[PDB]
């Protein structure tokens, strides 16, 4: 069930694949990033091939596609992180139990940005000791979403009289979304790792 | 890929099925409980049929069987909870975000007698206590400690290859803690009284 464009892994479960500039795959990610980070320079873009994370994520997507019926449940978003976090995210994905309190909090979960410029802030993509910054391009199952609130440990219910039927994620603003928060494992697949510098 | 002992769900994805007293499945689950809790009165046992939770759980079980290079990754454990949390656990399973002296995960007991304490299975206004029988992917485990947010690494020369769960005592475990969604499937709900 692994995507057929992935490199052969020789029955290995995990692989990072360096992309070539001028390939459509590299160029689409570069254009998405430079739309709002034209003042930074990309060192490299690696495709993340993680069989187990992919499998769990694709099971969740199919469940949300069945439950929501005729919705675009997936967006491509950005996530800046520190170099210390990269090994863990590459193997295990995004753990809400490890998430920082955001400067504007819409709930206790993992935060993903619409614009690379948000994730490019030193507060999220902290420069390592060689001055490299790290940002993931992430498939996120945002599904049906509402404006979040600082107290949330799960998405709120759609209906107060049915407390277990939940929104899929929350946002800062439903009309003009700039960030999404997710509260469950395997709701986000880290697809690419951008390494960049001033 | 829904198990054989489940009953038909008329094309729905979630239902709670009351077990018939005196039949094989009811007798099997009652005996697990009464091993340590024979002084308690059983009102009913329900089979939890949650297609989505089962699917996600089965994927994690297949992945752990590959990673550990053997079966024997699954244990049947108990979880006592309050009446107000029962609809959430039936629909969404166990959530670490909702005493945590062996880590910030979900706690499961080897013995029903431990989960039957009023501190976990809080009596509701009518005296009814609630306990799940849970399939748990305990896998390879180590001793836990306060403040863990994931299990420790097997070798701190490879800090991303983790233990699957933690316990109070590795030689004679009486409880297990898991730190990831869909590492536990709530299989039966026992309603009982002191
Ligand atoms: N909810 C439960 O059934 C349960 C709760 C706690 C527990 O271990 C607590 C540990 C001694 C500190 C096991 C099970």
């Amino acid at each position: 069930n692994l995507p057929e464009h992935w490199t052969d892994m020789n029955h290995q479960l995990f692989c990072m694949v360096q992309l070539e500039p001028g390939q459509s795959e590299y160029n689409t990610i570069k254009d998405k990033f430079t739309r709002t980070c034209s003042s930074y320079a990309i060192e490299k873009i690696e495709r993340i091939q993680n069989a187990f994370l992919w499998q769990s994520y694709q099971v969740k997507k199919r469940q949300m596609d069945i439950k929501n019926d005729h919705k675009n449940n997936e967006r491509l978003l950005f996530h800046g992180t520190d170099a210390d976090s990269v090994p863990y995210v590459n193997q295990h994905g995004f753990n809400r139990s490890c998430a920082g309190k955001n400067a504007v909090s819409y709930g206790k979960g993992t935060y993903f940005a619409v614009d690379a410029s948000y994730s490019a802030k030193d507060t999220y993509s902290k420069p390592d000791s060689n001055g490299r910054k790290h940002m993931y391009v992430v498939r996120v199952l945002t599904g049906v979403f509402t404006k979040g609130r600082a107290g949330l440990v799960t998405p709120p219910p759609k209906n107060p009289h049915n407390p277990t039927d939940l929104f899929d994620s929350v946002t800062n603003n439903t009309r003009s979304p700039k960030l999404f928060v997710v509260f469950f494992d395997n709701q986000a697949y880290p697809e690419y790792l951008i390494t960049f510098t001033a």
